[PDB]
């Protein structure tokens, strides 16, 4: 009821329509990208320095450091939303990449609806650090992306993309949507 057809707008850039939103995937690095929110897959400490995490952290600098600290010893969070800091963003959210995947984009979803934002760029969530298997997190992003349009929650959201460290991750994003494809 909502998927479109699989194309390439740019080299290495794959995207399909879900309902109103137009999902994308691509490899490279996620620092380098401009989006309203970029997404962080890290410890339920929020201190994570390794993989993404570390190259998210030294980007966005020592004040976004000082805040995730900070909301974490203030309550138990599931996710906490910081500053972009350098970082080419309005907010990172940082989530923890050993949570269920489906949960962690919702959550992200639902958040900048909040905010009236319309796009929205995250890594290959939990395949670092946490050690979650590539095609259940593919199969994990894009179901929380359907669910969201079944449910009428897109308005201000419009742009979904993942950047994805390892090409090889990258080519079984790309099997998932084939998958979907009208
Ligand atoms: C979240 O799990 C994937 C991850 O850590 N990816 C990753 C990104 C950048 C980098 O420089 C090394 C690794
Ligand atoms: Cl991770
Ligand atoms: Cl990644």
């Amino acid at each position: 009821m909502f998927y479109g057809t699989v194309s390439s707008p740019d080299s290495g850039v794959y995207e399909m329509k879900i309902g109103s939103i137009i999902f994308q995937v691509a490899s490279g690095d996620i620092t380098k990208e401009e989006a309203d929110v970029i997404v962080n897959s890290t410890s339920n400490s929020f201190n994570l320095k390794a993989g993404v995490s570390k190259a998210i952290l030294e980007c966005a600098g020592q004040n976004v450091e000082r805040e995730c600290s900070q909301q974490a010893q203030q309550r138990k969070n599931d996710y906490i939303i910081t500053g972009g800091g350098f970082l080419r963003c309005k907010n990172i959210i940082h989530v923890i990449g050993g949570n269920d995947v489906k949960s962690s984009v919702s959550s992200v979803l639902q958040e900048c609806e909040k905010k009236n934002y319309s796009s929205i760029c995250l890594p290959a969530i939990g395949t670092g650090n946490a050690k979650q298997h590539p095609d259940k997190v593919a199969e994990a992003i894009i179901d929380a992306i359907e669910d969201f349009v079944q449910k009428g929650s897109a308005q201000s959201v419009k742009k979904v993309k993942v950047v994805i460290f390892l090409p090889q991750v990258l080519d079984v994003f790309y099997a998932n949507m084939k998958k979907r494809e009208g």
